[PDB]
Parts: structure tokens; C-alpha cells; sequence
């Protein structure tokens, strides 16, 4: 219906480009695949194009396109992410690993022709040489509870903070606290939502034929927490 | 693909019939609407046909069709609920309200012609006259974390136990512990899954034009927790 909305009615090609620096360990990640917003479905394959990924793949999942969330019909007015398209939005995080380092991400999510591009810069500091992150001690999997989206009245966008619990091999848990702010890139009307949340299921596999350090990622996202409308 | 699966590829009409007895308070509920398994989407309207519902609508949500879960393609072998169709399955629960009473449900979920029918008997006992349930002190809303499905090797079906946290008006929480066992009605092959879970978003509203005690229910369900396949 809305012009932003209209860009997402089919299957859309995704490109993700991440340049990272964690404690001076430089790397790049490239992802390719597609988003089906009607089904809230993401299929992507990520490659560490620089060799060995110096952090665990799961710590990068949230950083590596919430415009592909399935908003139920009655909640469509609360979908900031698609309203910002095609011009797109800046997404910034601080991710705080408990008793370990901090990631700071600046990404732009926008249309470049036919393709939805998530282009990221990641800077990690004060990582332990043999913590769960630099010492790769995290299980190859991922889950989250509800992620709460709130309006940023001030800067005309959205904010979110949420806790990711990563399984450690010794059977312990590594907390990664996410604070997120998103601002539109363009000056065109956007939708500022009421409080609601996104529910994400995540599936991380391996292509048995891929030799490069990679992640196969399948995701389902559904927005909830608002009944008004209906 | 599978013959059970094939019954759910479109929009299917649902009828739900509940006869209840809580502490001698007899009531019936009738629900009508549709399930779209491809989208994991349920739309139903429930009527208390006997007058005032003597328990809160949210305590009945889990009792009032997990065959409408969206199983991702790679997880289709782990979908017991549709394998049992058309003949269907018996679903039994004990729901234990913390410091209050207990529900016992026996339902049959099966095809009757074109329609998926959930026909239930509910028996509630040892309810407090002025607890959160008989004294209607629960907020008109509903959420759950993951519901874990496990095979019942013994009786050729599935089992689940899960905790529902109902919001109370004083700002407290009422726990309802669910133990679930499902057995196929027929003797035909069924699929016994590996451990996985269902994630449900729930939206409870009112038809502003309905005078009878009712619940409008919209639900999204997605199965996860298995990456093998893909």
C-alpha cells in the first residue's frame, strides 16, 4: 500500500558488506541472498573474505535488515524500517560483551537499484585475548527473546535495547547487551511506531562444499505487541 | 508433499467446540475462523454461548490446533500434527494454576469434511472463589516463550510441557504449568519429531459490535530449534 511497503511485496535480493576491526584484527564479511517481507523470511550466505573470522559468527548475526520483518496487517502503520525506503536508514549499535569487549556498528540499509544493501563498519575494543570471543568458545547457534522497538521522537527514528544470551562450550552463557538507534537517511515522511517487538527464529548451518569461513543463515521475523486495529 | 501436509496447503475452515465445568460452573465456547499453515496464521472468533464466561478468556487460549504451525521446509519431517491428519489426534493437558485450581482437557483435532475441528472437554477443580481465575483478575492479553515438542516413543505421539505467565491486574503474575500429551486417533504412519519448539505471537481483541462474551484471536506460529537439513 505505502510506497516503502510496495518495495518489499516480492522476493528482494540482499547484499551485506561488513568491514571490521577487533583489537587490530581486520576482516571483511560479504553476504548475499534474499528477503521475503510477506513471510518475514531471510536466506543469506556470509563469507569471511579475508580468511579466518577472528570472532565467532554468532556475535555478528544481529549486526549482519529489520525491513524484512513480517508486520501483521493491523500493525503496518508501526513499520518504520520499510517507511524509510528506498533512501533507507542509519543503524548504529553498541554491543557490550559481559566481562569482555564492546562492538560499535554504523550501518546504512538502503536500496541500490533492485537490491537491499546493508553496508556496515564494526569496531571492537577491550576484547580479552582468551575470552569466549577472541578464543572462539561460543556454540554455532543463536536465539533471542522479543526485541522491543520504541520511537525516537527526538531524531525521527526508532531505538531498541535487548540482551543476546550466547551459549559457551563449558555450558555457561555470554551476555551481549545491544543498544540500537536507527535514523532515516532521507527527509521524506516516515512512520514512528508505538511500542512493539520483533520475534526472530534463527537457523545457522554450513555449506559442506564451502572451504571459506562462512555462515548459512535462515531467519523468520514476526512483529507483535499491538492489538489496536484488527 | 505428504498426504497430511497436502490438507493444509490452502486456507482451512476451523470449528472449535469446548464444553467446560469449573467448580460446577458449566459453560460452552464455540469458535469459528480459518488456519493458513503456509503462513502459520490463525484467525478465530470465540463466543461463550452459555452467557458470561466463568474464567478469564486468556486461561482458555492454549486449550482452544498446532497443525496450523508453520514448519520451515527443512523441518517438515518433524511435523507430527499434520502427519496425523485427516483422522487427527487426541490432545490431553493438565494446566496447573499456581496457588489456585487445575484444568484437565481432552480434545480431538481432526477433519470433519472440509473443516478442521477441535472438540474439547474441560474440567476445572480446586479453584479459589476469589483467586485471579474465578474472580476475573487477569489482563486481556497473552504471550509465551518457546513451547518444546518432544516425541512420545511409547504411545507414538508428542509431549510438551511449558509455563504460561498471565499478567494480573495488581501487576503480579499467575503461572499456569501445561503438561501436554498428543496421540494419533488412527493407526496410519505418523512423523515422530526430534526435539524442537513452536514460537507463537497472540493478539486478543473485541468485536465492538458483539454483545455476547467473546474473544477475537489472531495468532502466528513458527517451528524452530532444528538446523539439520537446509
Amino acid at each position: 500500500m505505502r510506497k516503502g511497503e510496495e518495495l518489499f511485496t516480492g522476493v528482494v535480493p540482499i547484499l551485506v558488506e561488513l568491514d571490521g576491526d577487533v583489537n587490530g584484527h581486520k576482516f571483511s564479511v560479504r553476504g548475499e541472498g534474499e528477503g521475503d517481507a510477506t513471510n518475514g523470511k531471510l536466506t543469506l550466505k556470509f563469507i569471511c573474505t579475508t580468511g579466518k573470522l577472528p570472532v565467532p559468527w554468532p556475535t555478528l548475526v544481529t549486526t549482519l535488515v529489520q525491513c524484512f520483518s513480517r508486520y501483521p496487517d493491523h500493525m503496518k502503520r508501526h513499520d518504520f524500517f520499510k517507511s524509510a525506503m528506498p533512501e533507507g536508514y542509519v543503524q548504529e549499535r553498541t554491543i557490550s560483551f559481559k566481562d569482555d569487549g564492546t562492538y560499535k556498528t554504523r550501518a546504512e540499509v538502503k536500496f541500490e537499484g533492485d537490491t537491499l544493501v546493508n553496508r556496515i563498519e564494526l569496531k571492537g575494543i577491550d576484547f580479552k585475548e582468551d575470552g569466549n570471543i577472541l578464543g572462539h568458545k561460543l556454540e554455532y547457534n543463536f536465539n533471542s527473546c522479543n526485541v522491543y522497538i520504541t520511537a525516537d521522537k527526538q531524531k525521527n527514528g526508532i531505538k531498541a535495547n535487548f540482551k543476546i544470551r550466547h551459549n559457551v562450550e563449558d555450558g555457561s552463557v555470554q551476555l551481549a547487551d545491544h543498544y540500537q538507534q536507527n535514523t532515516p537517511i532521507g527527509d521524506g515522511p516516515v512512520l514512528l511506531p508505538d511500542n512493539h517487538y520483533l520475534s526472530t527464529q534463527s537457523f545457522l548451518s554450513k555449506d559442506p562444499n564451502e572451504k571459506r569461513d562462512h555462515m548459512v543463515l535462515l531467519e523468520f521475523v514476526t512483529a507483535a505487541g499491538i492489538t489496536h486495529g484488527m
